[PDB]
């Protein structure tokens, strides 16, 4: 693949934590330390409109599956659902005792999955604001929650070392998974088909985890990872990689299942923290923390 530095977004006066696709394609949603959520045009870079609410810096923001709600987690030990286009804030979310570190919507999009420094993960109602159900998921933060394709499972990763599968009806546990050593888990998702887990460990190494036989697959390294929770994915429109940040400053494209490193993105000045993949153009966008404070979009 051939993805090259298309358009820089400069705005954000901190660190950007995450980056994320509107499903429909047409946007991209940003969050940052700065308490503030910036929306962008997909296409072309374009600033659109700035969101504001949260008290504190924020980790973590989500798209609905109509492209019209986010969710977003914040250090303010709340999440805020919001109205895209009008800017309202509809929902606050409370009921965490620490920091929010990451938030999903199922497909439906009438749930919201979080996770936080308080160890737990919880499951809230879209329309009334109020949390469903709190598992007792981990002993050390949570790092990463998400569903998969039918929403009928949500996939948690924590510093404990561990990915837990989760039930999303009952709350039970379905799975740990745990390979030959627990090093952090920083990073968690289902892919798109929901047949594997990606999984990343703060020991410069990202897994690819088949979780029904509970048996990891392939192995991604070359990266630098030992200290942030950073995004990874897949990337699917095009030929199939796997997309990561990297504390050396570069995006890294692995193919999947040869598992070699196809390309390094050059261009930011920091960690970059988040990246996304497009869902029908070979598009990646990419973001850093407070000595870049920018987001890269990239086109193959
Ligand atoms: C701005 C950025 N925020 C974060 O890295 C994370 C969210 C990263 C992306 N979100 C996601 N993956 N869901 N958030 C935070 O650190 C805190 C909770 N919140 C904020 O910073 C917000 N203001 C904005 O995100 C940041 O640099 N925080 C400071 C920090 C300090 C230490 C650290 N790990 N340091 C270590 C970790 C482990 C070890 C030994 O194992 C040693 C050092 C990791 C981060």
């Amino acid at each position: 693949p051939n993805y090259a530095l298309k358009f820089t977004l400069a705005g954000h006066t901190k660190a950007v934590s995450s980056v994320k696709f509107s499903p429909n394609g047409e946007w991209l949603a940003s969050s940052s330390a700065d308490k503030l959520i910036k929306i962008w045009g997909a296409y072309d870079g374009k600033f659109e409109k700035t969101i504001s609410g949260h008290k504190l810096g924020i980790s973590d923001v989500a798209w609905s599956s109509d492209s019209n709600l986010l969710v977003s987690a914040s250090d303010d030990k709340t999440l805020k659902i919001w109205d895209v286009s009008s800017g309202k804030c509809l929902k606050t979310l409370k009921g965490h005792s620490n920091y929010v570190f990451c938030c999903n919507f199922n497909p439906q999009s009438n749930l919201i999955v979080s996770g936080s420094f308080d160890e737990s993960v919880r499951i809230w109602d879209v329309k009334t604001g109020k949390c469903l159900k709190t598992l007792p998921a981990h002993s050390d933060p949570v790092s990463a929650v998400h569903f998969n394709r039918d929403g009928s499972l949500i996939v948690s990763s924590s510093y404990d070392g561990l990915c837990r599968i989760w039930d999303t009806a009952s709350g039970q546990c379905l799975k740990t998974l745990i390979d030959d050593d627990n090093p952090p888990v920083s990073f968690v998702k289902f892919s798109p088909n929901g047949k594997y887990i990606l999984a990343a460990t703060l020991d410069n190494t990202l897994k690819l985890w088949d979780y029904s036989k509970g048996k990891c697959l392939k192995t991604y390294t070359g990266h630098k990872n030992e200290k942030y929770c950073i995004f990874a994915n897949f990337s699917v429109t095009g030929g199939k990689w796997i997309v990561s940040g990297s504390e050396d400053n570069l995006v890294y494209i692995w193919n999947l299942q040869t598992k070699e490193i196809v390309q390094k993105l050059q261009g930011h000045t920091d960690v970059v923290i988040s990246t996304a993949c497009h869902p029908t153009e070979n598009i990646i966008a990419s973001a850093a923390l407070e000595n870049d404070k920018t987001i890269k979009l990239w086109k193959s």
